[PDB]
């Protein structure tokens, strides 16, 4: 299992735009693609993202480039980012691939907001971390996927993934 696959299964795959849980115009692999209602502004950040006149559907090549850049942002963001980073270094290479699905999610802004559990996470309390982030709207809104992320943050395995 890497990120990937592991991302994969956490968001699914559709090739046609489609509302978030969150009821936000999103189309590939969990591509965030506009906060707003419209679904012609939705059409067109697609095709400017896209490079080409899309008509709301994309071919799966794309939706993996997509999601490629995706991926690399994310993890440079944390790099970045002063409060991700330290985290990130800390932590073995399963825990990576957790944080780095939590920032696809919810955003480095999101994530550095989570500062009790960053700490936790820090010094490797690994049953206390997992406790404290279950306390979040996020847990809340998308238990499944939350008790996922919560489970490899706790075992630093990929067993809730298999
Ligand atoms: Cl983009
Ligand atoms: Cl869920």
């Amino acid at each position: 299992m890497n990120i990937f696959e592991m991302l994969r299964i956490d968001e699914g795959l559709r090739l046609k735009i489609y509302k978030d849980t969150e009821g936000y115009y999103t189309i590939g692999i969990g591509h965030l693609l506009t906060k707003s209602p419209s679904l012609n502004a939705a059409k067109s950040e697609l095709d400017k993202a896209i490079g080409r006149n899309t008509n709301g559907v994309i071919t799966k090549d794309e939706a993996e480039k997509l999601f490629n850049q995706d991926v690399d942002a994310a993890v440079r963001g944390i790099l970045r980012n002063a409060k991700l980073k330290p985290v990130y270094d800390s932590l073995d290479a399963v825990r990576r691939a957790a944080l780095i699905n939590m920032v696809f999610q919810m955003g480095e802004d999101g994530v550095a907001g989570f500062t009790n559990s960053l700490r936790m996470l820090q010094q490797k309390r690994w049953d206390e971390a997992a406790v404290n982030l279950a306390k979040s709207r996020w847990y809340n809104q998308t238990p499944n996927r939350a008790k996922r992320v919560i489970t490899t943050f706790r075992t630093g395995t990929w067993d809730a993934y298999k």
